[PDB]
């Protein structure tokens, strides 16, 4: 149908997948609802993609939510021509800077295309979905080979019967875009399995019979759930069994798709909620695994996770170096990975409590055969080797005389300068000086029936790192408020609750969600909430209690 005037440099799906490594998501933008500035990001501007290219990414994934841009319903399901034009212009912002693109159908997946809901009209879902990709395929028919199409984001899928419906999603998609013509018959596509989960995909994905597009599989990876989602008090990552769990997940997917190009379309241990040493060990090992199993990774970034689009600053430059220079071996700060350990340490920090003396701090590092070249603080000062710090094996020691030029027994708590360590190769990790103390809350108790309706914001005086580590929740009689099974999760996991589901924080508050409050009212029992902070030196010192009464 569509007729393109120029030429099209055909590329195989293997080469496309090889050429996009690594990618970066334009998250919470064209996927935001109803408009691209409806969530946390402003209107997309082109300089964003300059920062992305400058950082070493070779591609951008471009999630688009179409739900709120239809100007007619059945049977045409016309998409707003201004929206199609906005998607097309932003793709042109990406490609014109030499970056590959992958554009999809995003939150439509659960907003209207959910086949697991008991009332879903599968006929209407299939018809609207065909019409949608016919229109996107028409608008984007003449894009270069650097533009690929992804079926649909994480489609909900619980059973084999649902898995057959996700396969049909891939088939309806291929038929629509080939019918739209232009260059689409030779365009690289990304096909999807249930939830974009490695296991559901392995179980139920079937290659569309007689497919003729060059095609790659895409999945998403947010495992392990406890670390990545900050659930049940998990604040560490890197044991031998954590590594084997991760390598097993990627290898069993590759094992089911031996000769198929595989895109890892989203992953992120976000700097917002995860501990940095565990975060950098996780990203390092994930990148190592994607190279082992020949997968191209694309990091998720919602605008607040990594790149600050208004300044070009990446909030976590160590992860970006790890993801963008995959042929280099990284020296990393060590950290506690033992879930039975009664104390948690991290070499991404130099911690010092208010009211304690200044002492030498030895930080164990994983050198990985790199040597340390230099250390420079965030004011520009290069540290004097063998005076401001000394190296012994994997240890880096900072003498008390040097550390006391940054803090004292009585200095104010908060974030101090950090140290950037330059090694022979690989990422340059960051050690963060934190002067900490036990935080205080404006309220120590409250009646459940007086704070109700909404989330409970409790104003807090942060003393050190302005981040919450987890929240313990115990009923008065000793029963856990939620999730019994955390009794098997060690001193720092027993009775702990989950980020966003149960607890949250902001600049001025710690937060207990409305569902946490309603869970106390239902239990009918006073519940003690122990807010816990970094360093997790033990289970009690660096914590503060709030009691919800009944
Ligand atoms: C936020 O709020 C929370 C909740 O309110 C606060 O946590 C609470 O902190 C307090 C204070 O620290 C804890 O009290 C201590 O608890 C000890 C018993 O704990 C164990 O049992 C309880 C009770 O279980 C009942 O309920 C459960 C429900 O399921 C049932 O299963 C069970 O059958 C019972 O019915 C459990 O709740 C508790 O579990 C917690 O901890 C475990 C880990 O251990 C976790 O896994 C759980 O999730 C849970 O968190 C646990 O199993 C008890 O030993 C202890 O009594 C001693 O200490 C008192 C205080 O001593 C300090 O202060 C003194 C100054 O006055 C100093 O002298 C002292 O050295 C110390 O600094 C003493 O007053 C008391 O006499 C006891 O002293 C004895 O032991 C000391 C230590 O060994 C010695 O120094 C003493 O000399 C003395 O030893 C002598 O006597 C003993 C006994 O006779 C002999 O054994 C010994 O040989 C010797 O002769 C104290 O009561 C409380 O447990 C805890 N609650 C919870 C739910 O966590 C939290 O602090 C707060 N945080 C903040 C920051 O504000
Ligand atoms: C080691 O230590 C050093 C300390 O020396 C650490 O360096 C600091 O790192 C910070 C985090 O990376 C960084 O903070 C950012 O600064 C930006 C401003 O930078 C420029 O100005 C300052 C002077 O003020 C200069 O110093 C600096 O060099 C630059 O010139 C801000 O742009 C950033 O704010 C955004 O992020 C924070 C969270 O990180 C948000 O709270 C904040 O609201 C901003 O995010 C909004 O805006 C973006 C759009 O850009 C949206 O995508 C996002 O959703 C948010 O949107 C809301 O708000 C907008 C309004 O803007 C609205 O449109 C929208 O609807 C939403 O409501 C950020 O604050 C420090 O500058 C940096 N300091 C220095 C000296 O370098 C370093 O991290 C340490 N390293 C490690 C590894 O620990
Ligand atoms: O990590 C994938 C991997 O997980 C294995 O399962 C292990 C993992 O379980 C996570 C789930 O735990 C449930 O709690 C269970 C617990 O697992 C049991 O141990 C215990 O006995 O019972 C507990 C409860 O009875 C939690 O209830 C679940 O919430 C959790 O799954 C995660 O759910 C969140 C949020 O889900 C919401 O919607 C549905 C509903 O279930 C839930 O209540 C709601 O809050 C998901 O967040 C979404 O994440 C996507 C991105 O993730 C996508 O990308 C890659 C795929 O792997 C994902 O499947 C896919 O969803 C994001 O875009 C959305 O915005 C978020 O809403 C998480 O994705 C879910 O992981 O941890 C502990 C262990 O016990 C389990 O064995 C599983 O077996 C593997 O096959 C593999 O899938
Ligand atoms: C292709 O992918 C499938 C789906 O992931 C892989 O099959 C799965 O293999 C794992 C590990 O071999 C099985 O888990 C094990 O199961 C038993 C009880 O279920 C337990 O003793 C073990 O601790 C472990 O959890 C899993 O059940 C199995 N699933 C299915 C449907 O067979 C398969 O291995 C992959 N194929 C290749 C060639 O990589
Ligand atoms: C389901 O969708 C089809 C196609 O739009 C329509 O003909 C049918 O009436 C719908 N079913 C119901 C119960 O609304
Ligand atoms: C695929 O192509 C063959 C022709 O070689 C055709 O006979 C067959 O029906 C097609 N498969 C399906 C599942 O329609
Ligand atoms: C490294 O530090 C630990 C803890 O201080 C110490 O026990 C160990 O002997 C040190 N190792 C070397 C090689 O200096
Ligand atoms: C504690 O109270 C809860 C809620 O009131 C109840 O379900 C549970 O059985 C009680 N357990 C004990 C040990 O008292
Ligand atoms: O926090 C930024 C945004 O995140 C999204 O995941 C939520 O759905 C939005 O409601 C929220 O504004
Ligand atoms: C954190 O934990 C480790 C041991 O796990 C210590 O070496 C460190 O000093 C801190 O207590
Ligand atoms: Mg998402």
């Amino acid at each position: 149908s569509a007729n393109c005037t120029g030429s099209f440099d055909a590329i195989s799906a293997s080469d496309f997948v090889a050429n996009i490594n690594p990618g970066w998501n334009l998250g919470n933008s064209l996927d935001a609802t109803p408009n691209e500035d409806s969530w946390n990001n402003p209107t997309v501007q082109e300089s964003t993609f300059d920062y992305v290219k400058a950082a070493g990414f070779k591609s951008v994934r471009l999630p688009v939510t179409w739900t709120h841009h239809f100007t007619s319903e059945s049977p045409d399901w016309t998409v707003d021509p201004k929206w199609l034009q906005r998607v097309s212009d932003v793709i042109d912002m990406i490609t014109s800077r030499g970056l590959y693109t992958i554009v999809n159908v995003h939150h439509d997946s659960w907003e209207w295309a959910d086949v697991t809901k008991s009332d879903a009209n599968i006929t209407q879902i299939e018809q609207k979905f065909e019409k949608l990709w016919y229109q996107i395929g028409t608008k984007l028919a003449c894009k270069s080979s650097m533009v690929a199409f992804e079926t649909i984001n994480e489609p909900p899928c619980n059973t084999a019967e649902d898995g057959a419906k996700i396969n049909k999603f891939n088939e309806i998609f291929l038929r629509a875009i080939n019918r739209a013509g232009g260059f689409n018959a030779k365009r690289v596509v990304n096909l999807v399995g249930g939830g974009m989960d490695s296991v559901k995909t392995s179980q139920w994905f079937k290659t569309p019979a007689n497919i003729t597009n060059p095609w790659a599989l895409q999945f998403h990876f947010y495992s392990p759930y406890d670390f990545i989602f900050s659930a049940w008090g998990k604040t560490i990552w890197g044991s031998d069994s954590d590594k084997s769990e991760l390598d097993s997940t990627l290898g069993l997917l590759r094992g089911n798709f031996t000769d198929v190009p595989i895109v890892l379309g989203e992953f992120d241990a976000s700097p917002t909620n995860t501990e940095p040493a565990a975060r950098w060990k996780y990203h390092d090992y994930l990148i190592r695994s994607t190279k082992k199993y020949n997968m191209s990774p694309i990091i998720w970034d919602n605008g607040l996770d990594h790149l600050d689009r208004s300044s070009g600053i990446w909030r976590d430059p160590v992860s970006i170096e790890i993801i963008t220079n995959g042929n280099e071996t990284n020296s990393l700060p060590d950290s506690t990975v033992d879930t039975s350990a009664p104390s948690q340490s991290s070499s991404a920090y130099i911690y010092h409590k208010v009211g304690t003396e200044v002492t030498d701090q030895t930080l164990p590092f994983i050198f990985n055969d790199n040597t340390l070249v230099s250390i420079q603080d965030s004011k520009g000062t290069t540290l004097k080797a063998d005076t401001d710090y000394t190296v012994s094996g994997s240890n880096i020691t900072f003498p008390a005389s040097f550390l006391s030029t940054y803090y004292s027994e009585t200095s104010e708590p908060g974030l101090l300068p950090n140290f950037t360590l330059k090694f022979s190769s690989g990422a340059s990790p960051v050690v963060q000086l934190v002067q900490w103390d036990t935080p205080t809350l404006s309220k120590t108790s409250a009646a459940a029936s007086s704070i109700s309706g909404s989330d409970l914001s409790i104003p807090i005086t942060w003393k050190g790192l302005p981040k919450l580590a987890t929240v313990k929740a115990l009923l008065n009689n000793g029963t856990y408020l939620v999730d019994d099974f955390t009794q098997w999760f060690g001193p720092f996991g027993e009775a702990r609750t989950t980020y966003s589901n149960q607890w949250n924080w902001d600049d001025k508050n710690v937060i207990l969600t409305q569902a946490t409050v309603e869970a106390v009212v239902a239990a009918g029992q006073d519940t003690v909430f122990t807010f816990e902070f970094f360093p997790r030196v033990d289970t009690t010192t660096n914590t503060v209690n709030f009691t919800l009464t009944v």
